[PDB]
């Protein structure tokens, strides 16, 4: 046989190439995944993770209540934090005994996968009562935010986009839900009449994740790594796995 | 159980499908250990090997009234992925021929 | 002096061999030891080792109840698990708020050293209210069970006796006594006139062990190698030192 | 065929007949059974049963705790019980918060299966430092009350043996130990050097019961009557099975 690196013969090799070729290129097919990604960071280092794959479209819809810090099996002020929110949801509308609660994020962090068209992106950052923009009556039900995305690059690749926002001030009090469309540059609509019904078993089909981890330096080996996610860390590291004709 | 018009599903993760004792203790922070270690080797701090809240078995039942053909099943790993990788998934299996 | 491993002159070499025949052989007199383990397997991954050491003869018998799992430290439903009892001793005879308790053994393996004489393994495998054969009236106190012992061996030599049978159907519901004698091809008997009193004195010398180890892995790491024990995993690999003629 | 219940040849009635019969004389025989059971009687009307079944020989030995009452899974008073032992073991020895602990038993009934020897019975009933006769130096280790012990017959047949003694005085505090030997007719002694260590096996090979049943009630119905056990309740009514030359 020809000698290894050495000529156009290097079978193994071209087949390495092909294999990581077409995992990128099926991913940004009509048949693959868009997947998004909620990051909430608690003031505690501890980060809640929020997945969701799903064929076609994706989103995640979280109230204020859902994104506060819940540590399972311990002690979590569940009394008192009845009342943080009480007290969020009205001023002066509960008796909590704190001024400001620890489980409140930080700030949250939004990624899509490449597979998701950016110019479909669109966020919902509600008041604490589930209102978009102050008032129902004059409310927008979403923002096209896909301008803020940044782009997670790796040895020249996009692996992910990124929406980054923290919540340092104590009137950031927010409910959350952000939607994507999986990148179709092709003249078959996924929603025509022809396949309309496999986008609703999509809405069915799609699986959710979530989990509290206690540290960034935890989620980046436990959970983005082992699993070749996008990632961008409070640094400005960019983590994932250039696929597009690599080795 | 979920009842619908037109088309239904269910979806649940890892975590969700585990054994749940209302008013019982359910070794609620060791639970938390067991997800970890599940959702990467020697990612937790579990006191046991095998949690006997993990299911042994799935059922999955079907009205006469569904067409058989038209069933999709997205059987994912404990972090909900359907196939190993995101990126090499197909987002279901058509598992008619199997009812 | 001659070089290692060269000549008959090897005086390291034939102490090594003569210190680990003369472990062997000792086990084997009527001055050694005779062993008996059984391991109870549990859903939950866990072991409990019953272990009993004498000279002469040895035995285990143990309880439906004290053969289910029991986690030191940690919650039990100690309460429920009376109501299980009740209703394993007889059909609807408690009110617990399960239909199978994962306390229950899955599995049992009974281990004796290579000191024992097959021919003397008598086993009680009573129900759940301690009968070994249905009624009374109607039961042998013992099986003589040495027929269906494997050869745990290493390196060609015998270095234990396994019996194993799952309990994997719901009325499996078991009490437990197993018993041998130590070897002895001699035409002493250990228990005639002479020495009778030195067995009745064996009786109480006799050292137990008991612990539950979380899993197989543990158990093979921390109890059976250290102790240079016989042992036989799920996966059919006997495990102990081979010692006879060897260095 | 000859028509039921007329004739010598109704042979399904000779071996009903002879199936009882043979689990009674087996029963009898060297290769059979000898059953011990000791009841404690609380004031609650709850029973602690204690059952011992072996070849040859069998007995029961509890200390004056053991044989208190204990409720699995329920509250026990255990540090004011430590109290009143150590206020039991000497005069004024306790701090205990109580006169008469109800966890004292108020009755013990002694059973034997109908395979023992009567006058092979022993029994050493202590006093609560486990000393049979006031002390050590003029105590003999047991009594031979064979001669106390009532025969429970149905049908005209010994289903077994009875011995009951009240402790309802504030002095009665105790600790027990009994012991029975199987019938043995012949003149081949079960402890003859040619099968002492089949006797030292049974000591091994010996199955224990225990279990706290509420009431006299469900002890006759789901522990003596399923299982073919002998039994005398309060009203001297006397329960078990007649087998001998019986459909
Ligand atoms: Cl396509
Ligand atoms: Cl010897
Ligand atoms: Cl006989």
């Amino acid at each position: 046989a020809d000698v290894a690196g050495t000529s156009n013969r290097d079978f193994r090799g071209r087949e390495q190439r092909l294999f990581n070729s077409e995992q990128y290129n099926y991913n940004n097919s009509l048949n693959g995944e868009v997947s998004v990604w909620v990051y909430a960071y608690y003031s505690d280092g501890s980060v809640l993770v929020i997945n969701k794959n799903s064929q076609y479209k994706v989103g995640i819809s979280e109230t204020f209540k859902a994104l506060k810090e819940y540590r399972e099996g311990q002690h979590n002020d569940s009394y008192d934090e009845y009342e943080v929110n009480q007290s969020i949801y009205y001023p002066n509308g509960g008796d909590a005994r704190k001024f400001h609660s620890n489980a409140k994020p930080r700030a949250i962090q939004i990624i899509f996968s490449p597979s998701v068209n950016v110019r479909t992106i669109k966020m919902a950052k509600g008041n604490a009562v589930s209102v978009p923009d102050e008032y129902l009556q004059r409310s927008h039900p979403w923002e096209a935010t896909g301008i803020k995305y940044r782009k997670i690059k790796r040895d020249g690749e996009i692996v992910g986009y990124s929406h980054y926002f923290e919540l340092p001030h104590e009137y950031n009090s927010i409910s959350l839900a952000v939607s994507g469309v999986h990148k179709n540059p092709s003249s078959y609509n996924v929603g025509s009449a022809h396949n309309v019904m496999d986008v609703f078993q999509s809405c069915d089909l799609a699986l959710r994740f979530c989990n509290r981890y206690w540290a960034e330096l935890e989620l980046v080996n436990h959970y983005i790594s082992p699993n070749a996610y996008p990632y961008l860390d409070i640094n400005n590291h960019s983590y994932g796995v250039a696929l597009s004709n690599r080795q």
